[PDB]
């Protein structure tokens, strides 16, 4: 907590004052991958353990996709205290993404707007990087620290479904779960894959490919959705998920909306908005998807989590696990232990024996 | 905290299971007014004290209008640990309000929908009730526990401005601050008084009447606004407030919106929605009004506050004081001490010397 205060009040604001956010991002990935951070002090208690998606998670707090896009910092992220790590999005071929600048801080809103556009080292590079530590990961996974891989589509792809199928074939065998990212606001036409008929065709193909993998190399498949869906869109997704036996949902990606009240000078930049202004939009989307799937489909809740209260609100709304990203950029590494310690305190205060007991609790009130 | 858990987990859910919400409301007012609650244990520290609106507030946590509509429970509310009490809305003549049922719980959303329609004992009854304890209130106020009076308009009023003027004349001399409630979603035509030209005419008249009161009986005047305003509406309110020297704003009343994701069976009932689903809508409205008024106009922040984090988010967005109501209905009296204790902890954790230092802090980031 002295550490928490030092990072939040001194170190992070200073780094943000010195570097543009993309440079700071690159440096953070480098520092994390070199293990230069001291190992997090918080010791995960048994009440934080969750069993879902065919795996044990030592704690329910993960790092969201987009921080480690290319799988370079996975071990340093576990060292920070994350219960699970998701890398990506990874596209089949390497691609540069959008021209710079393409990421913007909104400090007054504790938010970020990004339009990276799936900058990716590509499947082949990431495959080799993961293969180099594959057995180390197998041990981590067995110890309750799973790895997720988030798949995207190349900008010039003439067949979206084949892009995702290729990712299943190449990175599926290296992942505990795969995410079909059909919700980036930064690749033209992508979010239209959330529509009923596309989504059914796409996910049938993804699931066929996944089912074709050898048993020990067969990941769970999750779909990551936008916070900007119509009620019709959400009903349709819920129906397809149940029809096909999709293993879970990630709720939500960034928003293309700009909520009333944003103060940052850069609020009108094109891109997806993340952080505090997204928080309750995400929570409400979790609540809706949990109800539509009858609580039978595991949800990873993401968007604006920066405290134990934020985490518990998403868990009570229906999330089995949560992720954060934007909070790390403002508060630094100590935010992980902060969220975990506050979550444990609140679980006890509200009479929950553990995280598992709190999942979807608001729906039973 | 054992008390907190008993109320939240046992007592309150049991009362809610036994009584319709209007009956429970009536019983709560009666019990509070009889002092039947034990006096709250939390001792207000100096870091919670705020000086604003020409008064000292021992702590920044108030009870919002609509709980004690007729000024029957003011002393019992201070006993609960509220730093200030707001009664009302009070209409010039007595009126029954809407037919029953007119209030609805949404337990799955931690929300309420109400359409009371300004049920009021009227000015004359409330005047006598306040006069009976006027000197007791003068001492409370001097000790840092001010009283606000919220004014409404009768359903059949042929002249809204004169309704508010009458309230200023009759209850102004008994109040530390008055609130011109132009934001009830439950009286036809009322919210149109938020428009620039009406509002200017109305508030000029209110301020003239207030200025006509003797110095020691001259209250601050605040305007309470909706969370459903357009950007144009908010710009216009900010402009009128500065043009006329209005003393403060109360942000916000209940919403006529129904955010995506509401789960309660009663979500489609007509009325204003309060509680958790309103929280971030309110916070964003505070953020916007603070910026539009350059931080020079005190804001009382209200909508979905049930924790110290909720309170601090509104303070950092620009609120000098906060109020709650809906949280009390789910968590009971211990929620007041809970909010205060958590707020104090968070202020220390974030390096604020006191509440005053945190006011509008997000705008300086
Ligand atoms: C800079 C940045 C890059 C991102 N890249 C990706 C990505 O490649 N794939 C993806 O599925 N989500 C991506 N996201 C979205 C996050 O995974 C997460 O859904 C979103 O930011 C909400 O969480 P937060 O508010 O905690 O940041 C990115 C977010 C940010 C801020
Ligand atoms: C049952 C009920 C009655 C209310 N009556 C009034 C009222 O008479 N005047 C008023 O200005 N606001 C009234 N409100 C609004 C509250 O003062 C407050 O602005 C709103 O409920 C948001 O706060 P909360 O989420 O903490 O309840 C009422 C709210 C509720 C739930
Ligand atoms: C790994 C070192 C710690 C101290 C660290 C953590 C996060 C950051 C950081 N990461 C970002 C990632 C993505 C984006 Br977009 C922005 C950042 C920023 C930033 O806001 O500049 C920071 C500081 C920098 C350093
Ligand atoms: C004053 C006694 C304490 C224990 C108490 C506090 C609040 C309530 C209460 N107040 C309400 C006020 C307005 C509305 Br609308 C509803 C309530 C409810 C309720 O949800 O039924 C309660 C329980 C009941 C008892
Ligand atoms: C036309 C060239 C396409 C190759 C794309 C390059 C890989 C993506 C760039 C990510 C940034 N990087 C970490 C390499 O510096
Ligand atoms: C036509 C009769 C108008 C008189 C209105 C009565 C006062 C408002 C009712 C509030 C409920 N009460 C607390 C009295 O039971
Ligand atoms: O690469 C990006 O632009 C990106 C992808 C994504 O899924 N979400 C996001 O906010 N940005
Ligand atoms: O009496 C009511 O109906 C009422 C008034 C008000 O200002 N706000 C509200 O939600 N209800």
């Amino acid at each position: 907590t002295g550490d928490e205060r030092f990072y939040a009040e001194h170190l992070m604001p200073t780094l943000q004052g010195l570097l543009d956010p993309e440079s700071a991002h690159r440096l953070a990935v480098r520092f994390t991958s070199l293990g230069l951070l001291p190992r997090a002090r918080f010791q995960d208690s048994d009440m934080l353990e969750v069993r879902v998606l065919g795996h044990k998670f030592r704690n329910p707090v993960g790092i969201a996709a987009g921080f480690d896009k290319h799988g370079e910092a996975v071990d340093g992220l576990y060292k920070m205290g994350f219960g699970f790590v998701e890398i990506g999005s990874v596209t089949p071929k390497p691609q540069e993404g959008n021209p710079r600048p393409r990421v913007f801080r909104l400090p007054e809103d504790q938010a970020v707007i990004n339009r990276y556009g799936f900058n990716s080292h590509g499947l082949s590079v990431v495959e080799h990087r993961l293969r180099a530590r594959q057995q180390k990961q197998a041990k981590l996974t067995e110890d309750g620290l799973p790895l997720g891989v988030n798949l995207g589509k190349n900008k010039t792809s003439v067949d979206a479904a084949e892009d995702y199928a290729e990712g299943v074939r190449v990175l599926g065998p290296l992942a505990d779960y795969l995410v079909v990212n059909v919700s980036s606001p930064n690749t033209a036409g992508l979010r239209s894959l959330q529509g009923k008929a596309e989504l059914r065709r796409l996910l049938t193909k993804v699931l066929q490919e996944r089912d074709g993998l050898r048993r020990v190399h067969r990941p769970a498949v999750l779909v990551k959705i936008a916070p900007d869906l119509t009620s019709q869109d959400k009903e349709d997704i819920a129906s397809v998920v149940k029809e096909l036996g999709i293993d879970g949902l990630i709720v939500t990606n960034t928003t293309v909306s700009r909520p009333a009240g944003l103060q940052g000078a850069l609020r009108s930049e094109t891109g997806g908005l993340s952080g505090k202004p997204l928080r309750d939009l995400s929570t409400q989307t979790i609540r809706e998807m949990y109800a539509l799937t009858q609580g039978r489909v595991p949800i990873i809740g993401v968007g604006g989590v920066s405290s134990g209260q934020d985490a518990l609100e998403k868990i009570r709304a229906g999330a089995s696990l949560v992720q954060l990203y934007t909070a790390l950029t403002f508060w630094g590494p100590p935010v992980v232990g902060k969220v975990k310690r506050e979550l444990e305190a609140l679980l006890k205060e509200q009479g929950f024996g553990g995280v598992t007991d709190a999942i979807g609790a608001d729906h039973r009130r």
